[PDB]
């Protein structure tokens, strides 16, 4: 059990969720806001989120991953 396909979405393979419930907190349109307050991650994730801002200890380890724009993407 890991990140990407944690809510049966596969590294959303379509949606999480918009057909009769979408949830903009959750992940609607903007898809990265409060559903884990793009931080806590692991519920939601429209990526290997891993966490860009926050990272636990990941964005300064790698020469290169402290920047990277966002944090594993979908790759």
């Amino acid at each position: 059990l890991e990140d990407r396909r944690i809510p049966g979405t596969a590294e959303e393979n379509l949606q999480k969720s918009s057909g009769g419930v979408p949830g903009q907190n959750t992940g609607g349109q903007e898809a990265r806001p409060n559903y884990h307050c793009q931080l806590c991650f692991l519920r939601s994730l429209g990526i290997d989120y891993l966490d860009a801002s926050l990272r636990k200890k990941n964005k300064q380890r790698l020469k290169a991953i402290q920047q990277g724009r966002q944090p594993q993407y979908l790759l």
